[PDB]
């Protein structure tokens, strides 16, 4: 059957030529051990070849051990952690992303991303993002939660322009305006809570749109942020649902779905506003 031949591999090229996976397995609180562990397999067994961790998740042992333990080369795998706000600054950032891949057991990580933008060190921490990517620990270095000026301030004082955002993104936050922005700058985006953090697999507006393709409300939201240029990076503790989220290379929306979709847009989080969140700064 060959796992190779199943796996989810659709991506997106990113400035620099590496290709990123447009679907990924969020992993935010599966709990370490057993719990993320497993999910990861199950999800790396569905196909899946790109997961999202962070230290902050404080489960980036787990990740490694199901990569360890999966049948596929770590080639095929793209894998992501973080830079947590309490570990920004040149040194800090250099001895977090340590502690990070010898969790991870890993020889490199293929994306590694500032958490939050803060106050005023993400530039000093990006020097050591510039730094371990010349060195080759990382094959790709982003940002997360940054808004357009936070990126015009990093792109004023920096030698490799950032390669990602991650950002919340669903229905009630399409975040067109961001992603425009991005995409001029040529950075990639991500959607994280790209299925509202599950407060959306319900709604009736998705649900309906979905009944027209036999497919639920949560591969709907999906799909549609695939068709909008950007990546997505559901999570689940559930084996069926974690097949359900990967089966979104099978239909298209039409024009008019996606308009109603961007129809639904509340300018609504879910999570911390990047402008004021400062927590362990
Ligand atoms: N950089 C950042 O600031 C940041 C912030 C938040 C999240 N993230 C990342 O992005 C990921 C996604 O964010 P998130 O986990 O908060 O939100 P999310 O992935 O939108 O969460 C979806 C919720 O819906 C449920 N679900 C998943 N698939 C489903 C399906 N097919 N049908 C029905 N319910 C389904 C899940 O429950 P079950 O577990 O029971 O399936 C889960 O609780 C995280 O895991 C993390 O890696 C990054």
């Amino acid at each position: 059957g060959s796992p190779e031949f199943m796996a989810l591999t659709q991506s997106l090229k990113l400035s620099n030529g590496v290709m990123m996976p447009v679907l990924g397995f969020g992993m935010w609180k599966l709990q370490d051990g057993n719990e993320a562990e497993t999910a990861t397999m199950w999800a790396i067994k569905s196909g899946y070849r790109h997961i999202d961790t962070a230290a902050i998740y404080k489960n980036e042992e787990s990740a490694g051990r199901a990569i360890a333990s999966c049948g596929v080369p770590r080639e095929e795998l793209f894998v992501t952690t973080k830079l947590w706000n309490s570990d920004q600054g040149y040194e800090s950032t250099l001895s977090a992303f340590e502690k990070s891949i010898k969790k991870l057991g890993l020889e490199y990580v293929d994306l590694y991303l500032i958490h939050w933008p803060g106050k005023d060190k993400f530039i000093d921490t990006w020097k050591a993002f510039e730094k371990l990517y010349a060195d080759k620990k990382v094959r790709a270095i982003g940002v997360s939660n940054f808004h357009e000026h936070h990126i015009e301030e990093l792109l004023k004082h920096c030698k490799v322009a950032p390669m990602v955002n991650q950002i919340e993104l669903h229905p009630l936050l399409n975040q067109k305006a961001l992603c425009e922005y991005c995409k001029s700058k040529n950075i990639a985006v991500t959607a994280w809570s790209p299925l509202g953090q599950g407060h959306l697999v319900e709604d009736a507006r998705l649900k309906a749109i979905g009944g027209k393709y036999g497919k639920t409300a949560a591969q709907v939201m999906l799909r549609w942020e695939i068709q909008a240029g950007v990546i997505t990076i559901p999570k689940s503790g559930n084996e069926a649902r974690i097949k359900e989220n990967g089966n979104i290379f099978d239909f298209e929306l039409t024009a008019e779905d996606i308009q109603v979709i961007d129809g639904m847009n509340a300018g609504h989080r879910y999570g911390p506003d990047p402008e004021v969140f400062m927590n362990d700064f």
